């Protein structure tokens, strides 16, 4: 459960202090990271 909270905090840190040029190159990229996060989540389930 805390994996998602860490992901959300790291995600909010991108816009709470920085103003990058475009959003699409970022957010989609961000979603890619979530994929790996999901993968980690998956492993957790397997571990259980």
């Amino acid at each position: 459960q805390e994996l998602q909270q860490i992901h959300q905090y790291i995600m909010a840190l991108r816009e709470e202090y920085f103003d990058p040029s475009i959003v699409g190159w970022t957010v989609k990229y961000y979603e890619l990271e979530e994929k790996i996060v999901s993968l980690i989540k998956n492993l957790l389930v397997a571990l259980k």
